[PDB]
């Protein structure tokens, strides 16, 4: 069975792209999915994947985005959710998408500083169907 | 494995969907009828989901509905948003999901109170299911 | 495949715990999940479940409306897994709680609220379910 579940970490850099860590409660033994550069999940096998994120952030429009990338292919949106305590809320994204070997999915946000990083807060993962 | 993911269509309180872009229609055991209804072919257990985004500019209500063959339609799920009021447009995403048992020929679709407020920009609004 | 979907029923402002029924278009896939005492979803088998609920709602202050997903586990005290807290008439709003959790044999989950009187019970507005992964 092919699945990764990965957890948020403060990005350090500039971008809208969230940075993730292999801090999960499961061991992706397989390698059929990998976390590259703490930014993206890259799969090795072609398939129908259920892909998800949860993004927890502080308020005071906020948009999370699940995107798809591949060598030779500009980034492309798969999913987007908008939202309008410390104002704290959650965006959840999830869907089925067909993925090819080498493909990567990643998450990006309008404001990375607003987001809450701990385990239990912001995650991102998938599982092959 | 039987699964569908369908994309919002540039448009009628019942939302339209397109088989275009990064959509998925695993097989002929699921299909999109009239660009409006996901109709399954086999009986079983389905996670069904929907995301509606809208200018939160009475509450906006999105509903998931079921047309079983031989039976009048019923509501499956509904979500309400009270939108004060809430900026220039004030985009909001509303999601509906559940585990439902479906009959051959069963079709689900998604209803909304104000079709003019829904966002069609890429990724914002989508509909699918998968067999469990 | 182990899954549940239950429907809201009205309840007294005497408990904070919400009430559910196997009525209308519900799911109780097999004997390994049940709805106990109109109130808790109880699993016979251990493992990884995705648990979701959606509650729709409308005072002496402007204290938020708050919904809590609770876990009761054999020989354990109850604990809170998730809280959603929200800041007319009436101002109909849906709030969602959900996530994935490792449940022990005979674990029970339920939903707490602030004002059960204000929760909407019209068809499809308030719901509770789970799915073993
Ligand atoms: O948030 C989810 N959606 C976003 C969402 C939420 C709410 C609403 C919506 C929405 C979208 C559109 C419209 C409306 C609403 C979206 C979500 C999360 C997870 C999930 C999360 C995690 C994860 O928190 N994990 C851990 C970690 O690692 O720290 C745990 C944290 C604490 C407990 C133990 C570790 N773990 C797993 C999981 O199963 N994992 C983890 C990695 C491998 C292992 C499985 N495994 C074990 C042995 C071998 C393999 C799965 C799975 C799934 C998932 O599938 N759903 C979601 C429900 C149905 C579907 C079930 N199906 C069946 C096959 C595919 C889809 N949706
Ligand atoms: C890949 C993609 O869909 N990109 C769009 C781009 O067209 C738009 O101009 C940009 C502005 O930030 O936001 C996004
Ligand atoms: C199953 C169901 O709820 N059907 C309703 C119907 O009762 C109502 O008369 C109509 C207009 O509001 O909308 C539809
Ligand atoms: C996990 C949790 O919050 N348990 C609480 C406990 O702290 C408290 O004594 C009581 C107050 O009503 O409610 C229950
Ligand atoms: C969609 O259809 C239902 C059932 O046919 C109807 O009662 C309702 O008014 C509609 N739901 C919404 C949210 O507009
Ligand atoms: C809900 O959860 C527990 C019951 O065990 C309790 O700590 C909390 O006070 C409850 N919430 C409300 C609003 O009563
Ligand atoms: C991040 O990704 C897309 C793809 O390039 C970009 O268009 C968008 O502006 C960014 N996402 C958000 C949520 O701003």
């Amino acid at each position: 069975q092919i699945a990764a579940h990965v957890i948020s970490e403060a990005s350090s850099k500039t971008t809208s792209v969230l940075q993730w860590a292999e801090k999960g409660y499961y061991t992706m033994s397989n390698n059929l999915v990998t976390l590259e550069n703490g930014k993206q999940l890259t799969v090795k096998r072609q398939g129908l994947y259920y892909i998800y994120a949860q993004v927890t952030f502080c308020s005071n429009p906020f948009i999370a985005s699940l995107c798809l990338k591949s060598p030779g292919r500009f980034e492309r949106i798969l999913l987007r959710a908008a939202n309008t305590p410390c104002g704290q809320q959650s965006i959840h994204l999830g869907g089925v998408f067909e993925l090819q070997p080498g493909a990567s999915v990643f998450v990006n946000v309008t404001d990375p500083s607003q987001v809450s990083h701990g385990t239990g807060f912001t995650s991102f993962g998938l599982l092959k169907l």
